RNA sequence: GUGUUUAUAGCCUUGUUGUAAUACGUCCACUGGGGACUGAGGACUGCGGCUUCGUGCCAAGGAUGCUGACAUAAUGGU
């Protein structure tokens, strides 16, 4: 069954390489971000860190009840 | 109101105080963002750039990667 047994199109050699995203430099973490959409929509929440594109975001659980969450940027 | 000549304002002209600045024109194989449309091709060759050299890496002979939603729905057609 692993002989291919057909045409075989292998794609061409995709010179695309994987880089870091830039972010704004406005969305440091620890400043305070409003989101604008999902179920959150409205509520400022306190941006933790900066996963490779999204921002791992929270609100104060005991504040505005937005837990440990992504946010894309 | 008449005539004045810096008076208790100053104006213009002239050379002139250390030089300039700015605007306009032009150029940078200088640089930082926002938006939209496209992804044709389909092993490898080529021209280049990095790299001490690299079955090396790269934005260099045409898009890839990471995700999310749905079969009783989503999407389109008549």
């Amino acid at each position: 069954k692993y002989y291919p047994a057909y045409r075989e199109n292998v794609p061409k050699k995709a010179r695309k390489a994987v880089r870091p995203t830039k972010l704004r430099a406005s969305l440091a973490p620890g400043t305070v971000c409003i989101l604008l959409a999902g179920r959150f929509r409205g509520k400022r929440v306190v941006v933790l860190s900066q996963l490779e594109d999204t921002l791992v975001v929270t609100g104060p659980y005991k504040v505005n009840g937005v837990p440990i969450r992504r946010v894309n940027h």
